[PDB]
């Protein structure tokens, strides 16, 4: 699809077997969710942004379906106010900005 | 242009009289700079991000040039780690996210 930006660009994704919504974010390096439970091991990571840093769990090679496509990549989990799909995932579905 | 997302999507912008660079950020509501100086009075404003809330200066009706499109918008000046072009400016140049 072609998405205008008059509203925040959320999309449906499936991760860990659950349907979630997340913000398509061209400014973010990373992909992060609040309250999803993933299997397998994780490693601690800190991510920074406006206002400071977030302590998260990093899970590697996680399948995400976004809203229709299969991506495998890194997923962060921590107490974020919003789920975000960052460039690490969006490059794998060929997302582009156009103007 | 049509911009892929393998690198961070920075663009050249002229804000006030000054050439700067900033991140095209579909996950940001606002346009925020740290390294510009704008004249005159400003209004206090608070913005949120992943880590908490920051105090910024709001300057109204500021000219912004990006990719040859000259627009007039609200520019915030605050302790952001990265200059960001948010959806408020991107909608004015007709930017879309596509996949
Ligand atoms: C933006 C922030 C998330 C705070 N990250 C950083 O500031 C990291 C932190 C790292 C650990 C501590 C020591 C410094 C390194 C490198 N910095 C990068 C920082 O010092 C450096 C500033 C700079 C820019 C241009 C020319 C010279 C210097 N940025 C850079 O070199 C490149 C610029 C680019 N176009 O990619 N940017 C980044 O490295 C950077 C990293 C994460 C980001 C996440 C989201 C959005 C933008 C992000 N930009
Ligand atoms: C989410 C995460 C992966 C941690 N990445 C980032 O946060 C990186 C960090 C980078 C270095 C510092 C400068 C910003 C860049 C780009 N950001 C992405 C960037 O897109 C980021 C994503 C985001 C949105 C909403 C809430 C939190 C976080 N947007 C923002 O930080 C913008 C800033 C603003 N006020 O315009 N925030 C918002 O637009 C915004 C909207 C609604 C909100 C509701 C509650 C609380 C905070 C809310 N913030
Ligand atoms: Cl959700
Ligand atoms: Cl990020």
């Amino acid at each position: 699809p072609q998405i205008t930006l008059w509203k925040r660009p959320f999309v449906t994704v499936k991760v860990g077997g659950q349907l979630k919504e997340a913000l398509l974010d061209t400014g973010a390096d990373n992909t992060i969710f609040e309250d999803i439970n993933l299997p397998g091991r994780w490693k601690p990571k800190m991510v920074g942004g406006i206002g400071g840093f977030l302590k998260v769990r990093e899970y590697d090679q996680v399948p995400i379906e976004i809203a229709g496509h299969k991506v495998i990549g890194t997923v962060l989990v921590g107490p974020t106010p919003v789920n975000v799909i960052g460039r690490d995932t969006m490059t794998q579905i060929g997302a582009t900005l156009n103007f």
